[PDB]
């Protein structure tokens, strides 16, 4: 069921923001763990005496790395005389933000028809306000609300590249990296308690519920219209066997905060191969392995939808495959981007629901659980 | 002159402390860039509570990377029952670093053969303590003193591996990555006046003055008793026709700090073939090279210590060559490591000198400033 209730006109996810403590070393890591290119800039170099900010792009995903300056270097000047090519930038939120969750992400970012539209429809319908709307040379109109945590929802809204303010780097900078990534899937939460999380986010935007088809989390997911922008949300379930990583996130990430972004691939596999060839010399690692009992069953699920030479593919990359009812889902987990046990990367790509591929087709995974739970005990019970 | 006047007994270099926000960005970034392997790590991997550190080896050069976790993670604990591996760690201290001056070296550490008297012996002649001296598993002493700015100072010594409570990393997580970097050389701050901070550095050290042999800044270096351990300061000479980056860098660092360090090489060919190849791909960049008119005047000053072969590889490299009345050196520097304008890395290799090499061969390139105006002028001119 897809009521179609969204509150103003949603396109596309646009960006994801990191604040950083030192945007050129995390960006650097980042453009080589995943094959991303330098795109533009924002910085002292193009007149920014307030934040570094590097844009880095694969495909159309788009990933901002921020961090700030000393507030010496734009002591004189006001918000009419700011400039940051960001102006919901804050020194002392930014500094606030890092010193309590470390390296994640501080906005989600969607492209809207009418960014002042969407934040004044929001707030009316319960959104706490972050950063009013601004006209950036009369050309890009942005605007913040609060999404969960310390994160934002950020409205993106062009009149006719990135932001103005922001230089196109230079090809010799710029090197043409490629790993297969071309989009953001999804961006998931983590709350301690789903409820109040899904009726806040829910009631400002007009997101409905995507439909889902007991190891420490419940989970729920709202979408726009055409269900390309996803939000899943998730909260700890206590009392377990084993200890929530939801509530190990909000432990470590000092309360709520984003927990991973899903990254689609054109070529998962070849994703994969270049992800892993790096972990060790400067990229990102992958939680460990499924036991060979998992592809040993894999057959007798997917083995309509892929072959034993791609199901093998998959033993050696540490794939993981979920079926829907309509389509198929490949997926793969890093470990934590950075020193906390908090924030990690999900690459995955989607087969199935061809009208363009509709969104969500395989779902998130959810039934990898128990398939790992249950392939992990028959490896052992051997 | 070598009057031989250390007031206590010095080794070599031990390590360089860097204080970050996210330790595992940066580390990777300098892994990859540099060449450096994973050699040992404190973290809640390894119950440590408090602070994650990375250290980075290659042959004798040793790189840590440290950041605060949350302090809540550690609310319960106290000095006597800290899960700290470095105990002279403080979770306000090092945000307040960051947050002042950006990425940059926290603590310059130098073995000695007892940490303790060197403590004592510095602070009874003129040294601000800055962390007493510990002992940490009966095993290792360590103490700090401020040495400019908030940098320290730290004497590291041992009874008979980096520090107890490390953990050697897994050979799966450890790729031995090696460009040729063999140890640290000397280490640059900035000051914003010479003569207080030689007064007090070599008040309480006895380093002496390093004999050497009108670009923005005035020099001087403090040397150990066999000159292995090399520690220039460096003031701005004001009212210049272009602006000192001394004062630039004291201006963006919000004053005195650690300006460079220079890394030396078994082989600087190699290292800068292999860190250029890197260079946008995650590595480091490299300040612009000279004109061919500076390689052009190269065989009438060197061409005794190098061919012409290896002069036309100086050119492609863009390598700078200095010499002295003892030695040759060969060098060249990066452009800044992090967000600011603020640190960099020099990478150097000395030839002459003969005895194993004595300390500072061939100078610190002083020269080199009056042969690059000249050479780009005649470019120019032409
Ligand atoms: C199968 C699966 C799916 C998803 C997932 O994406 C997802 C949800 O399930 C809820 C709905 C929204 C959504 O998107 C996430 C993970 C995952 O994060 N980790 C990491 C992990 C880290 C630490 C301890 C234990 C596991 C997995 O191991 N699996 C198997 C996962
Ligand atoms: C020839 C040379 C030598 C040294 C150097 O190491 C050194 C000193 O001179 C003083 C004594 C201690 C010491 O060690 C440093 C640089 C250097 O930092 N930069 C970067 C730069 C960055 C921004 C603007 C202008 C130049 C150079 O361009 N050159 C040519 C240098
Ligand atoms: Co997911
Ligand atoms: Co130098």
């Amino acid at each position: 069921k897809n009521p179609k209730s969204d509150k103003f006109k949603v396109k596309r996810f646009h960006h994801i923001e990191f604040w950083c403590g030192d945007a050129t070393n995390v960006a650097r890591r980042f453009s080589w763990g995943l094959g991303m290119r330098f795109s533009a800039k924002s910085d002292l170099s193009t007149g920014n005496m307030v934040h570094a900010s590097y844009l880095l792009t694969s495909g159309d995903l788009r990933f901002l790395f921020t961090a700030p300056y000393s507030p010496s270097l734009s002591a004189g000047e006001i918000k009419p005389t700011t400039t940051a090519s960001i102006p919901s930038f804050d020194h002392g939120s930014c500094r606030s933000f890092f010193s309590s969750h470390g390296l994640g992400v501080r906005a989600v970012a969607i492209e809207v028809e009418d960014a002042e539209s969407a934040f004044s429809i929001s707030v009316a319908n319960g959104a706490i306000p972050s950063s009013p709307p601004i006209v950036l040379n009369e050309a890009v109109t942005i605007a913040e609300v609060k999404l969960y945590g310390d994160v934002v929802l950020r409205y993106v809204s062009y009149k006719a590249e990135f932001l103005p303010g922001f230089e196109r780097v230079e090809d010799a900078s710029s090197f043409p990296l490629d790993y297969g990534i071309r989009r953001l899937d999804h961006a998931v939460g983590n709350v301690p308690e789903l409820g109040p999380a899904l009726t806040y986010v829910a009631g400002f935007t007009g997101f409905h519920q995507f439909a889902e088809f007991e190891s420490g989390l419940n989970s729920a997911v709202l979408a726009s219209n055409d269900e390309m922008v996803l939000l899943p949300i998730n909260e700890p379930v206590h009392g377990t066997k084993r200890k929530s990583q939801i509530q190990t996130y909000l432990e470590h990430n000092e309360g709520a905060g984003l927990q991973h972004l899903a990254l689609m691939s054109e070529d998962i596999f070849r994703t994969l191969r270049e992800m892993r060839k790096r972990s060790s010399i400067g990229g990102f690692d992958f939680m460990p392995s499924p036991p060979p009992t998992y592809y040993q069953n894999l057959k007798k699920r997917v083995g309509d939808v892929l072959s034993d030479d791609q199901i093998k593919e998959c033993e050696e990359l540490g794939i993981l495959v979920d079926r829907d009812d309509q389509g198929t889902l490949l997926q793969i987990f890093t470990k934590p981007l950075g020193d906390r046990p908090t924030i990690f990367i999900e690459i995955i790509q989607r087969v199935g629901c061809m009208m363009y591929q509709s969104g969500g087709c395989g779902g998130f995974g959810k039934g990898n659980f128990s398939e790992l739970f249950k392939s992990i005990e028959e490896y052992e019970k051997t």
